[PDB]
């Protein structure tokens, strides 16, 4: 009855290749997606690397500009697409989605995945 994010616990991608960090949900009648964020935690707290809002897509660090995109064509698929994987891309990533609900309130869900980089 309420949106459920589907995010694998871990993903392995090839060093200097590409990989997707899946994040999907089945769209529910009467829910409106209003925000998507991807975060990474290389240090002590998660930091935002990507935001999609009413003005579109915003990449928050230069090292991702040209390497990071987020799925958009299929409703409910907000997977993160990373190209030229670096060893330093190994980390825990968080997918966070915000919806407006039929009653007018907003609800937020998130889920964490680990990216492993394989030589």
């Amino acid at each position: 009855g309420r949106p459920i994010l589907e995010v694998p616990e871990s993903v392995t991608g090839p060093w200097k290749g590409d990989v997707n960090l899946p994040c999907t949900y089945d769209p529910l009648q009467g829910y409106t997606q209003v925000l998507v964020k991807w975060l990474v935690q290389r240090g002590s707290d998660p930091v935002t690397i990507f935001l999609r809002d009413s003005s579109g897509d915003h990449i928050q660090q230069a090292k991702y500009q040209g390497r990071l995109h987020v799925s958009h064509k299929v409703p409910g698929d907000v997977s993160l697409q990373l190209s030229t994987l670096e060893m330093d891309d190994r980390s825990h990533y968080t997918c966070e989605v915000t919806w407006q609900t039929p009653d007018g309130n907003q609800v937020v869900r998130d889920k964490i995945t680990e990216l492993r980089v394989q030589k």
